[PDB]
């Protein structure tokens, strides 16, 4: 069924709430004994968000290998991403090393460090040039090389250093500042436009490792971003684009992390999203 018209029907009869909760009822349980040992307490933000054992990335690190980040694996589409929570003050070593690690070339970042009057993730990277950052547990240097600050986004060029072999990369560095403290955003047109900028920048292509992207939890406008990436690359690679159903795509999503897509509010935007930018997908 055409998504447009499904659309319509579910706006028409107001069944948003009920179409949501059939997608939680259906939805994928692994097990996640890891992000629950007593000594990985402090590394996870929130006690009901947690990775997958079997979808967790690791660390390469013989001490601790926990993070809470999860690898969605998307084998039609031929994407990976990276869903992560926004890092904490004692895990900031630990997501650069990540970065470092996958081979990431960009950072999506979809939340403000503080929203609502409180902190929803750590300053974790250099708002001045000439002031650097250094991670002593994880052995990394951090540097602000440019920021481009835009009405509803901000793309900054960053430089990471493994201080061990002082090998270094370009990242780039995605921040959305735009997303309402409360509900969506009234129009996708702007978040439209911030994803096909990361989508310019090669951060998304096979020749770099997954893209990381977070919020806070890592799970509700970080599942938005990837549903809405992946179902419009699938209309694009298909004979038949109406064949794309976004609840499947999302319920095998849900297979490598728990809880994407927060709220029915955020599946009725996704759907809007999908919609509007399939009007350039299909030639315009």
């Amino acid at each position: 069924m055409e998504m447009e018209k499904e659309f319509e029907q579910i706006d028409k009869s107001g069944s948003w709430a009920a179409i949501y909760q059939d997608i939680r009822h259906e939805a994928s349980d692994f097990p996640s004994r890891v992000a629950k040992l007593p000594k990985n307490k402090n590394r996870n933000r929130y006690r009901d968000v947690s990775p997958f054992d079997h979808s967790r990335i690791k660390l390469h690190q013989e001490d601790n290998d926990y993070i809470n980040a999860s690898l969605i694996k998307m084998e039609e589409a031929q994407r990976s991403y990276i869903l992560t929570q926004g890092p904490l003050p004692n895990t900031v070593g630990h997501f650069w090393e990540m970065v470092w690690e996958q081979k990431s070339r960009g950072v999506v970042m979809l939340n403000r460090v503080m929203e609502k009057g409180s902190l929803k993730c750590a300053q974790y990277w250099p708002q001045k040039e000439e002031k650097e950052m250094i991670f002593e547990d994880t052995n990394l240097k951090l540097t602000l090389i440019s920021e481009d600050i835009k009405s509803y986004y901000t793309v900054r060029q960053l430089e990471l250093e493994n201080l061990t072999t002082q090998e270094t990369r370009e990242i780039l560095h995605f921040h959305y500042t735009t997303w309402p403290d409360f509900g969506v955003p009234e129009s996708p047109a702007s978040f439209l436009n911030f994803l096909f900028k990361v989508r310019e920048s090669g951060s998304l292509s096979p020749e770099h490792g997954p893209v990381v992207v977070h919020c806070s939890a890592g799970i509700g406008r970080s599942g938005t971003f990837c549903l809405a990436d992946t179902c419009l690359l699938l209309m694009d690679k298909r004979k038949d684009p109406s064949s794309v159903d976004i609840k499947k795509v999302l319920l095998e999503m849900r297979k490598f992390r728990m809880g994407l897509i927060q709220t029915a509010d955020q599946l009725r935007f996704s759907y809007l999203a999908v919609i509007e930018g399939a009007k350039f997908i299909m030639g315009d």
